[PDB]
């Protein structure tokens, strides 16, 4: 019984989340990756849980309700690594009304169940403020942040948490069906080792090569064609110590993110620009820098340069092509398409679909492939906690008791086990007892203890998976640290 009910391909949120929700209702599982977990757009992100505020200026009135509800469900889902956060819009009368803001303000508090989230409210700047003199008014209101690489490592753990399997630097190169079955065809993108698999359902959320992977994967004709839609983030030292974020709007119509991060950034993002080409080589280019810099430039006072970047990083869109001729326009609603072949073998395609609705999508998914399955359990996800979430607060709890519970603990290296591990703490720290016992320090606090974990317990295979993806310690770690970073794990991945 070699054949597995659903394989699915693509490691990022939204096959992550599929996986998962599948495993959940017992059908056996496996999710194929061909590189890391999150290792493209879902990395990418503004790592916002958002409703989208600027999407109601277009109506997309099924999204943002969706998002918007999401987000508590979300928060309490995983109140480790996501948290809510409060943003400040600079009113720009020549862009938009008062009167408009407010009724979008409104929709967004009573368009979607709020249950915890504050309320918005009015502001007034001052000469005293971040923001230069001649604003001096403003709004403020709720959505969450949440550590989107790390949402996708922990549903990829829920999967195996309920008997699923996850495959990682295997990349499927074929699927076809065949007497009922789906044969699915891999290869571990170092070895060369082939692998090849029987299915009943096949799931095709490769994101940004959605379509090419029908092309060259499948031969079959892809239901939709994509935008790939291309947006950068530049990261800066923290532009001030207030710990709410601002969305400013541009002169273009579009509105950028100034956001807190990790106490000592700020992230400024986001940008719109078509794009062709492979995903994996999509970088930044001048011009964006430029927008983003301008953009914040004209609103704080504390002025910005290209000098004062200390990293950046892109990503591409995979948005469902509804031909718009603005990629600020597109729709960023997601889209979901299922096929069979004579009743059998399914093929469930993933279009679009942002980090903020990646549950609800996958449940719509598993609703489109229960008429497939057995006896298939029914949703479950709404009422569940990711694998370390499992804490009492957070801040207001976790590391606090962290510490308590492991004296040793320095307050910093506290906080980041709660905030990146949650519950899972426990398990990363094992028997340590003492500093001592957590091994080689490779810098910033991050000790061998922790490496030897993401690589037991969170599939880490390459110093990036650590260091920019499961962490985010490669923003502290000095180039020959990191070198250090990469000879340890081939030490340990050797024998
Ligand atoms: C600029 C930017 C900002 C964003 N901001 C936000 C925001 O703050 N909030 C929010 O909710 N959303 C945001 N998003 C949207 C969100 O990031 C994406 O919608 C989401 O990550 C898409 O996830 P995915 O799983 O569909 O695709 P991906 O994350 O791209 O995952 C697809 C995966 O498939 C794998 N794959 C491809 N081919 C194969 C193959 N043949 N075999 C095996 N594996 C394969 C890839 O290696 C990759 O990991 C943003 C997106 C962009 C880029
Ligand atoms: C302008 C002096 C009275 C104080 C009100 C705060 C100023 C911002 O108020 C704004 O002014 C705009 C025009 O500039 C209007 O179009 C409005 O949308 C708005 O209410
Ligand atoms: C039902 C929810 C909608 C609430 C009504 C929103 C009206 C906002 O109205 C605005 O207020 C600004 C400041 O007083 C103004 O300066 C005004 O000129 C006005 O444009
Ligand atoms: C009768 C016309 C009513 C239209 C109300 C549309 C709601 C406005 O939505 C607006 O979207 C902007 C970006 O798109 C955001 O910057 C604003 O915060 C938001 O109020
Ligand atoms: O901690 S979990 O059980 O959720 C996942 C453990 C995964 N362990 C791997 C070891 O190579 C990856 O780190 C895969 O078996």
């Amino acid at each position: 019984m070699e054949t597995k009910d659903l394989i699915v391909i693509g490691g990022g949120i939204n096959g992550a989340g599929i996986a998962a929700d599948a495993a959940g209702r017992g059908l056996s599982v496996l999710m194929l990756e061909a590189q890391d977990l999150a290792c493209a757009t879902s990395s990418a992100s503004s790592k916002l849980i958002h409703g989208g505020l600027r999407y109601l200026e277009h109506y997309e009135f099924r999204l943002v309700s969706e998002a918007l509800a999401e987000r508590e469900v979300l928060l309490k889902m995983a109140p480790h690594i996501a948290f809510p956060m409060r943003f400040r819009l600079p009113h720009r009368p020549h862009l938009r009304p008062a009167w408009m803001i407010r009724i979008g303000l409104f929709m967004y508090d009573h368009l979607g169940k709020r249950t915890s989230l504050p309320g918005s409210t009015g502001l007034r700047f001052g000469a005293n403020s971040v923001l230069k003199p001649e604003i001096k008014r403003g709004f403020e209101y709720s959505d969450c942040w949440v550590d989107d690489a790390r949402l996708v490592l922990a549903n990829a753990q829920m999967v195996v948490r309920k008997g699923g399997e996850v495959l990682t630097r295997t990349r499927a190169t074929s699927a076809r069906r065949e007497n009922g079955l789906w044969i699915v065809e891999a290869e571990d993108i170092d070895t060369g080792k082939k692998y090849s698999w029987q299915a009943r359902g096949l799931v095709n959320a490769t994101g940004p090569w959605v379509k090419q992977f029908f092309d060259d994967g499948m031969h079959l004709p892809s239901p939709y064609g994509i935008r790939l839609i291309k947006g950068s983030h530049i990261v800066v030292p923290r532009v001030h110590t207030q710990k709410q974020a601002y969305i400013l709007q541009n002169e273009d119509k579009r509105i950028v993110f100034v956001i807190p991060w990790m106490d000592e950034f700020s992230i400024i993002g986001t940008t719109d620009v078509e794009y062709k080409g492979d995903p994996k080589a999509v970088k930044i280019e001048e011009s964006e820098i430029n927008y983003l810099l301008n953009v914040y430039n004209t609103h704080f006072k504390k002025q910005l340069s290209r000098d004062d970047i200390v990293w950046t990083y892109s990503g591409v869109r995979p948005l469902c092509d509804d031909e718009s001729d603005s990629p600020q326009a597109i729709t960023r609603d997601y889209t979901l398409d299922i096929h069979d072949e004579n009743g059998k073998a399914p093929l469930l395609s993933v279009f679009g679909g942002k980090l903020t609705t990646y549950r609800k999508l996958a449940e719509h998914a598993l609703e489109k492939l229960t008429p497939y399955y057995q006896g298939i359990g029914p949703a479950w996800t709404k009422e569940s906690v990711l694998p370390g979430g499992a804490i009492e607060g957070d801040r207001d709890d976790y590391a606090a008791r962290l510490r308590r519970r492991y004296p040793f603990l320095t307050e910093s290296l506290a906080r980041h086990y709660a905030r990146t591990y949650g519950s899972n703490s426990e398990l990363l720290l094992g028997n340590a007892g003492t500093v001592s016992d957590l091994g080689e320090d490779f810098g910033h606090e991050f000790y061998e203890a922790e490496l030897k974990y993401l690589v037991d317990h969170e599939w880490v295979r390459r110093a990036d998976d650590a260091l920019w993806r499961r962490t985010k310690q490669g923003m502290w770690l000095n180039a020959d640290q990191q070198s250090r970073v990469s000879q340890w794990l081939v030490e340990y991945t050797q024998q």
